[PDB]
C-alpha cells in the first residue's frame, strides 16, 4: 500500500502545567483532515486563534520554541510535536486552555502513551516527505546546525557543558529513526535545566512551573533528583527530541540526517528557515509502495 497520511483516531485529552508559565493547562488533541498539518488553537480565546505548527509561525526561541498570531502565543510546542513526528502524525488539532503546552513529566513519553492509547488512523492521501537533497547549514558562533542527505531519518546531536556534572561524560548521541526506534531511543528523556539558573530564570517568566517532578534538576556538582536517569545520556537524547519536534515545524517527515552542535532552538528554526528558502536542497516526495520506502512506520 502507499504510505498514508496519519491523523488521530480519537479525541485525546491531558492536564498540566505549563513549564515556563506554571500555569494550569487542559489539553486536547483532535482528528483533522488530510493536509491540515499540527495546527494548535487557543481555546480559552473566543473567537479561537489557530496557528498552524510551522516554521513562519516561530516567534520567540528563548528556551522554548513559541508560535506566535496576532497578540497571543502558543509556548513550549517542541516536545509535543516530537512526539507527533516520532509517531508519523501529519494532521491533528491540539487545543489547549492556556498559551503553554503543559510539560508532563518533562519528556514526550506521555504524549506518546497518551495518543497510542486512542490510536491512530490512516487517511486517504499520500503521505508526504521532505527529502533533502544537498547539504544546508547555519552556524553561530561555535554553535552548528546541519541537514545532510541520508535515505532514512537519522538525528546525532554534541553538547559541551562547562560543569563537573557534564564534562567527562559521551556527550555525543546518534540515533537512526529510519525504523520505529523513537518511542525506546529518546521518547522519555526529560528536560533538563540547572539549579543556579532558577532565580533569573523566574524572573523572566521561565521556568515558574519547573521542578524534580517535570525536568532533569542540575545543582553545582549533582543531580537533585533522587531516583535517577532513565537513560545514562539522558540529557543528549532530550537535545535529540527537541530537535525532532523542531524539525517537525516543516510540516512533513523528514527524509535525511540531522546534525547538531551546541544547538538549540534558536539555531534549529533558523536551519528550517534557510532550508525553505534553499528550495534547491529539497524536494517533496510521497511512497506509493511502503515497501520501498527509506522509513517504516508502526501499525496505527
Ligand atoms: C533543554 C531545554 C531546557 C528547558 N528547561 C527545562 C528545565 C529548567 C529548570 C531549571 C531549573 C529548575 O530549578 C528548579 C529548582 C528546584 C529546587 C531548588 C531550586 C530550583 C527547574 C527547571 F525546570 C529550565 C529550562 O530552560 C529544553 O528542553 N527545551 O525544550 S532548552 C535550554 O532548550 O530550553
Ligand atoms: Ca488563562
Ligand atoms: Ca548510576
Ligand atoms: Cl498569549
Ligand atoms: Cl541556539
Ligand atoms: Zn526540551
Amino acid at each position: 500500500s502507499m504510505i498514508k497520511q496519519r491523523t488521530l483516531k480519537n479525541i485525546i485529552r491531558a492536564t498540566g502545567v505549563g513549564l515556563h508559565s506554571g500555569e494550569k493547562v487542559y489539553l486536547t488533541l483532535k482528528p483533522a483532515p488530510v493536509d491540515t498539518g499540527i495546527v494548535f488553537c487557543r481555546t480559552d480565546l473566543d473567537p479561537v486563534v489557530e496557528i498552524p505548527a510551522r516554521a513562519e509561525n516561530v516567534g520567540e526561541t528563548t528556551m522554548s520554541t513559541t508560535l506566535v498570531k496576532g497578540d497571543v502565543k502558543v509556548d513550549t510546542v517542541e516536545h509535543l510535536l516530537s512526539a507527533m513526528a516520532g509517531l508519523g502524525i501529519d494532521n491533528a488539532y491540539v487545543e489547549l486552555s492556556a498559551s503553554e503546552v503543559p510539560i508532563m513529566d518533562g519528556s514526550a513519553g506521555p504524549f506518546v502513551f497518551l495518543i497510542q492509547s486512542a490510536g491512530l488512523q490512516e487517511q486517504e492521501a499520500a503521505k508526504k516527505f521532505i527529502r533533502i537533497k544537498r547539504e544546508v547549514s547555519v552556524e553561530e558562533g561555535d554553535k552548528r546546525a546541519v541537514f545532510v542527505p541520508f535515505d532514512g531519518f537519522k538525528v546525532s546531536f554534541e553538547i559541551d557543558f562547562d560543569h563537573p556534572v557534564f564534562r567527562g561524560r559521551t556527550q555525543q548521541a546518534s540515533v537512526d529513526f529510519s525504523s520505529t526506534s523513537f518511542v525506546k531511543e529518546v521518547s522519555r528523556a526529560r528536560t533538563f535545566g540547572f539549579m543556579r539558573d532558577i532565580e533569573y530564570l523566574r524572573s523572566q517568566n521561565l521556568a515558574l512551573g519547573g521542578s524534580v517532578e517535570n525536568a532533569i534538576v542540575v545543582d553545582e556538582n549533582r543531580v537533585l533528583n533522587e531516583d535517577g536517569l532513565r537513560y545514562e545520556d539522558e540529557f543528549v537524547k532530550h537535545k535529540i527530541l527537541d530537535a525532532i519536534g523542531d524539525l517537525y515545524l516543516l510540516g512533513n517527515s523528514l527524509i535525511g540526517e540531522f546534525r547538531g552542535f551546541k544547538s538549540g532552538h534558536a539555531l534549529n528554526n533558523q536551519l528550517l528557515r534557510t532550508l525553505i528558502a534553499d528550495k534547491d536542497a529539497w524536494e517533496v516526495v510521497t511512497f506509493e509502495d511502503a515497501r520501498t520506502a527509506p522509513i517504516s512506520y508502526m501499525r496505527p
